[PDB]
DNA sequence: CCGACAGCGCATCAGC
DNA sequence: GCTGATGCGC
DNA sequence: GTCGG
């Protein structure tokens, strides 16, 4: 909005070191400046401006300053030109294909979705399923058609055993009208710390023609692909990325509370929480003792429990956005 | 000045 | 056959 | 690239 153009700049430079350079830290740099900068409620002005920010320092400052007096970066436009960097710039668009991926095909000439396509030989399960689907893993999902989403899920889960506990997290549980993909947190009272749950729940799904893809599956972490059954006459709908985690019923809500985020909101959390006595990682949260030690985890029956031990009042998840 | 920067489940590969 | 390292997505 | 110890 306000500053569009600055946080696509940094956007592009962060893809670039996560892609071409393989420099993750630098990666996750650009993106922390633009996602401050894009929260910022004034049109930035002027390099020093934007340098008051966290996550923002010299470098960006100058990059800011010469997109403000220009309307370009000079860096950029000789990364655009640059036909290696693009070729694997684009590759890694492909789910399954990383920057080390990209850079090898590109370095023996395969450059294109056409070249991926002829050679498909040399993808695994996961880039040939990226490949088959490279659109629709782009596209968002409407909230109305995560809706109906989230009724096949609970469901077919509800049918394979009624004591199984799912939860949809991520952008839709903060309310979102839009997501990327579908995040589904699943527990049994069977499965505990101390003690084919996933199984079964993937294969019913995939029974009533709602999973239609496995990128990957363990015992404990599906990640696939589903698609919205269509009426007779309708286009059908895309094809949808679906994680399922079985998560112990005893770490389950602490579970829910990091996959729902976001990520600036777990992190205010936990640092509230740390000012408590507490720590919370995504399994647990433990008391800290006098002299920092973690003490042993604390049981949690719900979301609410755990702001109750760090004394804070209940956070709706469509508030968790900071 | 310089090391940290999140880290884990699953797939795949190198090595034994 | 197995283990441990690494790519990958998140 | 930015931060902080
Ligand atoms: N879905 C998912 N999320 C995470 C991270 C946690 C912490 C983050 O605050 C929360 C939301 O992350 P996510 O990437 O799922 O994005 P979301 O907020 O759902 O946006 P979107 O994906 O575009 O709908 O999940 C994972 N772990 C590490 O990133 C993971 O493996 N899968
Ligand atoms: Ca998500
Ligand atoms: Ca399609
Ligand atoms: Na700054
Ligand atoms: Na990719
Ligand atoms: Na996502
Ligand atoms: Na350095």
């Amino acid at each position: 909005t306000l500053n569009g153009g600055i946080t696509d700049m940094l956007t592009e430079l962060a893809n670039f070191e996560k892609n071409v350079s393989q420099a993750i830290h630098k990666y996750n740099a650009y993106r922390k400046a633009a996602s401050v900068i894009a929260k910022y409620p004034h049109k930035i002005k002027s390099g020093a401006e934007a340098k008051k920010l966290p996550g923002v320092g010299t470098k960006i400052a100058e990059k800011i300053d010469e997109f403000l007096a220009t309307g370009k970066l000079r860096k950029l436009e000789k990364i655009r030109q640059d036909d290696t960097s693009s070729s694997i710039n684009f590759l890694t668009r492909v789910s399954g294909i990383g920057p080390s991926a990209a850079r090898k095909f590109v370095d023996e000439g395969i450059k294109t979705l056409e070249d991926l396509r002829k050679n498909e030989d040399k993808l695994n399960h996961h880039q040939r399923i990226g490949l088959k689907y490279f659109g629709d893993f782009e596209k968002r999902i409407p909230r109305e058609e995560m809706l109906q989403m989230q009724d096949i899920v609970l469901n077919e889960v509800k049918k394979v055993d009624s004591e199984y506990i799912a939860t949809v997290c991520g952008s839709f549980r903060r309310g979102a009208e839009s997501s990327g993909d579908m995040d589904v947190l699943l527990t049994h009272p069977s499965f505990t710390s101390e003690s084919k749950l996933l199984h079964q729940v993937v294969e019913q799904l995939q029974k009533v023609h709602f999973i239609t893809d496995t990128l990957s599956k363990g015992e404990t972490k599906f990640m696939g692909v589903c698609q919205l059954p269509s009426k007779n006459d309708e286009k059908e709908y895309p094809h949808r990325r679906i994680d399922i985690r079985l998560i112990p019923k005893d770490q389950y809500y602490c579970g829910v509370l990091y996959f729902t985020g976001s990520d600036i909101f777990n992190k205010n959390m936990r640092a509230h929480a740390l000012e408590k006595g507490f720590t919370i990682n995504e399994y647990t949260i433990r008391p800290l003792g006098v002299t920092g030690v973690a003490g042993e985890p604390l049981p949690v029956d719900s979301e609410k429990d755990i702001f109750d031990y760090i004394q804070w009042k209940y956070r709706e998840p469509k508030d968790r956005s900071e």
